[PDB]
């Protein structure tokens, strides 16, 4: 049903944004996003498009509330819609039957997670570069802080998404009835 899809969506982005309300830096803008986390089971479970659609508003809702971060409207439509937006590319791998593997889950996770921190890479050589460590360029910059900020978001996306994997493993499999 469109109804009950429409709701888990909602639902999903709400949860993020909600999530995303939590302190999760580590040591200036290298951070754990947690809040990745309900779009990726959003995408795992409900595919490609529902996965886009969770991120879009999960990162219009970060740029209303002001709890964005901004600095033009091409690093804002870069850094808070494509970049939320492309967690959905986890949807490519739902799997519709069970048994549910884990290897799907593992896999989308690190590509969408990855897919999201290489747009925050981009960002981080145009927008970002003033504040590059004394004798950083750019580029090296960029990549220590959002290369480890997508592998923190990686190790956490996959301690929760693995206990849900081994406890729940019906979340990741519409159904239906
Ligand atoms: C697709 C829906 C997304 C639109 C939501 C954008 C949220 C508004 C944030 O913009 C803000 O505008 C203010 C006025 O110029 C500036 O004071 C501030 O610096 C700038 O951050
Ligand atoms: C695609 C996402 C929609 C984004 C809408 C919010 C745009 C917020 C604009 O912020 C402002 O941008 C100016 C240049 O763009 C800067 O000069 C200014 O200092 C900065 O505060
Ligand atoms: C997924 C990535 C996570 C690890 C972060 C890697 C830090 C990037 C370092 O880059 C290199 O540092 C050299 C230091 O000598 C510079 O000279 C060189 O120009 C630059 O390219
Ligand atoms: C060096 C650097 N610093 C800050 C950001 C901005 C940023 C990093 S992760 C994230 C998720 O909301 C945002 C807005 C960047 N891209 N690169």
């Amino acid at each position: 049903f469109n109804v009950r899809l429409l709701t888990e969506i909602a639902f999903m982005a709400a949860l993020a944004f909600i999530i995303s309300l939590i302190p999760n830096t580590v040591y200036g803008w290298i951070i754990v996003e947690i809040a990745c986390i309900p779009i990726l089971l959003l995408s795992l479970r409900r595919g490609l498009t529902a996965g886009l659609v969770g991120g879009l508003i999960w990162g219009i809702l970060s740029m209303i509330t002001g709890h964005a971060y901004i600095l033009s409207l091409s690093q804002a439509f870069l850094e808070y819609l494509v970049a939320p937006v492309s967690l959905g590319i986890a949807g490519l791998f739902r799997q519709k039957t069970a048994p549910l593997k884990l290897a799907p889950v593992l896999l989308g996770t690190f590509v969408a997670v990855l897919l999201k921190y290489f747009f925050h890479f981009i960002a981080g050589i145009i927008f970002w570069s003033q504040y590059a460590w004394k004798g950083w360029g750019a580029v090296a910059y960029s990549l220590a802080v959002n290369g480890i900020s997508g592998i923190l978001t990686a190790i956490a996306a996959f301690v929760i998404l693995i206990i849900f994997v081994k406890k729940f493993p019906k979340l990741f499999i519409h159904s239906n009835y």
